[PDB]
């Protein structure tokens, strides 16, 4: 089943991304990694991140992963630490969004798939 699906409807997965989208830009942790992009492209990959995270997967695949995010674990020193924040930032939104526990075990499994951090942190 897909995001949506997940969710219960279009209202539900804008309400979720916007409370993502704003732990992240409040988060000194990660804030910092979405530098030079607007509110638009912000709010798509806190989508997108999420999206992944919901099993969604196959949408976002290894070697596209990799090279998106080369110049953050180069140039901007991307490792664990703000992995894990953001991933934290995501959980928590879902907790106060009274999402199923079910559901929410399954997002922290997923999110901590193993080769799409080493393929985010290009490893
Ligand atoms: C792991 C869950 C993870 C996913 C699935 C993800 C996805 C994307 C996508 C789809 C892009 C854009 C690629 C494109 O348009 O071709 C992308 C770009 C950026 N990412 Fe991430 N990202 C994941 C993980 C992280 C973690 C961890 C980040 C930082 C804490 C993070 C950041 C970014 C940034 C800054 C970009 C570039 C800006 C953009 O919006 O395109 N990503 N990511």
């Amino acid at each position: 089943a897909s995001l949506y699906e997940k969710l219960g409807g279009a209202a539900a997965v804008d309400l979720a991304v916007e409370k993502f989208y704003g732990k992240v830009l409040a988060d000194e942790r990660v804030n910092r990694f979405f530098v030079n992009t607007d509110m638009a492209k912000q709010k798509q990959h806190q989508k997108d991140f999420m999206t992944y995270a919901f099993g969604g997967t196959d949408r976002f695949p290894g070697r596209s992963m990799r090279a998106a995010h080369q110049d953050l674990v180069e140039n901007a020193g991307l490792t664990d630490v703000h992995f894990d924040a953001i991933a934290e930032n995501l959980v928590l939104t879902l907790q106060e969004l009274n999402v199923s526990q079910d559901l929410i075990d399954e997002v922290v499994t997923i999110v901590g798939s193993v080769q799409h951090r080493n393929d985010v942190l290009n490893r």
